[PDB]
Order: C-alpha cells, then structure tokens, then sequence
C-alpha cells in the first residue's frame, strides 16, 4: 500500500514532455519508482528487488559529463511521457520493459563514440563489430539482472521472461544513431503507402526502435536553457573525444575539435535538419500525442538560429 508521492510541482510537470528532473541526484531514483508504477503498476515489480536494481544501475554509470546517470532517468522520463499519452497502444510486457531499457541504455558509457574504440582498437571493438558501445550496455543490463535479489522479471514465465530480455536488447541497440536513419527511412515509406500494421513484431520493433531515438534525443525538447546547457555537456565529451583522436595522430572531425567551436551553431542546424525534425516528424506521424516533443524541437531550432544571427 506504499505509493511514492513527489512534491506538487513535481507532481504536475513530470507528465509534460518538457520536465527537467532537477539537480538533486537523491530524488532521481524516487522519481523513477514514481514513473513505474504508474506506467506500468505498483504490481510489476518487488519494491525491494526494483530498489536493488536502480541502485547497482547507477553504481555502473560514471562521472562523465553527459553519458551519465542523470541521462539515463531524462531518457526514461521522456519514455514515461510517451507511454503515458499512448495508454492502451502497448503490452504488459512493452511497459515493463521499455523503462527499464531506457534507465540501462548507456549503461558503463566512458564517454566515447563506436568509431573512437575502433581507433583505438578497444577489447570492445573485437567483441562486438558493430553497435559497439550498444551491444556492452546490453551485456551490462544482463550482468545486473543476474546478480542476487536484483531479478526484477522473476515472476514472469520462461517465455515472457524471454520476450521483455528481446525487447530491452532491440530497444538499447536501436539507440546506436547509425542505426536511426535505415529506421526512420522505412517507417516514412511504411506510413506513407499505409503498410504500418502495429500487429506486425517487426513494425512494433521499429516503431519502439524511433521511440528510443526520440528519447535518446531529448535534451532538444525541453526549455531552451535546458537545451543550451545539455549541449555544453555533450560537447564536452565530444572535444574529449577529439583531443584522444590528436593524440592517437588523427585529425578529428570538427564536430569533436575544441579549436571549431564557434562552428557550433550551424553544426546544431544541421542535426535539428537531419536527425532531430525528422525523428519527431515520423514520431509524431505514428503516435499524434507526441507532438509536443516536435513542437519543442522546431522552437529550439529557432533559438539556434537566433544565435547565428547574433540575437543571442
Ligand atoms: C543535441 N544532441 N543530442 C545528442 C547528440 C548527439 O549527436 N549524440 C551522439 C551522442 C549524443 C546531439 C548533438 O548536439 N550532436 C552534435 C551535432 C553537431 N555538432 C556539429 C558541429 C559542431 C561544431 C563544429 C562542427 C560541427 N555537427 N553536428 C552534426
Ligand atoms: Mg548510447
Ligand atoms: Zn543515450
């Protein structure tokens, strides 16, 4: 009979697609056993097993600047927004699952991309050729589930067990972006020519797959000072990332060189053009109560254009 309850603003804004969780890291994993038993019930799992589980989740992110155990609960909360204005579109076992997946999706994250552990030749990169990073926080999520007390499906069958373990391995994999655009392209024509049948395993599983981009994007869907200071984070990984490509005697592209940083602006243009618009586009086209999400990512791309034409 033991509810989480959040403080009233808290309360009102986790519903909206935009809600920021805050800078008090102690609230974070209330806030997510708030998201579960709501999107799914306060039946889908032991507290006590699921408490284990969020704990050990965070213990295995790092203190990187964006890659990190904050982004983990932004990306469930955007995965909670979504379900929630979606109610009878998804299973049992998709609401279970699809959390989860988003609070392990990056889970021992160093900070670097697939292409830096391959120059690097990282142990990771002979492991698994492609999706590197991906394929490790998949293995990480199995790693956790298996250690004592913290199975947080043990009442599921065998079968059902299976399927939610198949739905957090497509959904964490879907988040390598290389993977996003082959995805968004056939869930364009799918919608398009009227073929999108969500009774189709395989358009469900693309489907979830854009839900995982959209997530994994978020920070261009919330208030501009949101938005603005998320990129400060992500750059400071990327220009990490760039001064070990000079150190290996590889130019970086500029996109992660710290001398073209005032190319910034335009490199914002040109992912609100080519990954984010049309991520929400496509999402807002199969799921129409999503459209707060492009709603706030067509503002933010006008704020970037504000400050190419020095406005701000
Ligand atoms: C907001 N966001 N969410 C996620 C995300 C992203 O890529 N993830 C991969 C891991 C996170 C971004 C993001 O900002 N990506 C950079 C976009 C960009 N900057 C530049 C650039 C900048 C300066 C000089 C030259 C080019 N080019 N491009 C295309
Ligand atoms: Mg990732
Ligand atoms: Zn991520």
């Amino acid at each position: 009979l033991m509810q989480f309850t959040l403080p009233v603003r808290l309360c009102k804004e986790i519903e909206l697609f935009h809600f920021d969780i805050g800078p008090f890291e102690n609230m974070w994993p209330g806030i997510f056993v708030y998201m579960v038993h709501r999107s799914c019930g306060t039946s889908c799992f032991e507290l006590e097993k699921l408490c284990r589980f969020i704990m050990s989740v965070k213990k295995n992110y790092r203190r990187v600047p964006y890659h990190n155990w904050k982004h983990a609960v932004t990306v469930a909360h955007c995965m909670y927004a979504i379900l929630q204005n979606n109610h009878t579109l998804f299973t049992d076992l998709e609401r279970k699952g699809l959390l989860i997946a988003c609070l392990c999706h990056d889970l021992d994250h160093r900070g670097f991309s697939n292409s830096y552990l391959q120059k690097f030749d990282h142990p990771l990169a002979a492991l698994y050729s492609t999706s590197t990073m991906e394929q490790h926080h998949f293995s990480q999520t199995v790693s956790i589930l298996q250690l004592e007390g913290h199975n947080i499906f043990s009442t599921l069958s065998s079968s059902e067990y299976e399927q939610v373990l198949e739905i957090i391995r497509k959904a964490i994999i879907a988040t390598d972006l290389a993977l996003y655009f082959g995805n968004r392209k056939q869930l364009e024509e799918m919608y398009q020519t009227g073929s999108l049948n969500l009774n189709n395993q395989s358009h469900r599983d693309r489907v979830i797959g854009l839900m995982m981009t959209a997530c994994d994007l978020c920070s261009v869907t919330k208030l501009w000072p949101v938005t603005k200071l998320t990129a400060n984070d992500i750059y400071a990984e990327f220009w990490a990332e760039g001064d070990e490509m000079k150190k290996l005697g590889i130019q970086p592209i500029p996109m992660m060189d710290r001398d073209k940083k005032d190319e910034v602006p335009q490199g914002q243009l040109g992912f609100y053009n080519a990954v984010a618009i049309p991520c929400y586009t496509t999402l807002t086209q199969i799921l129409p109560p999503t459209e707060p999400l492009l709603k706030a990512c067509r503002d933010n791309l006008s704020q970037w254009e504000k400050v190419i034409r020095g406005e701000e």
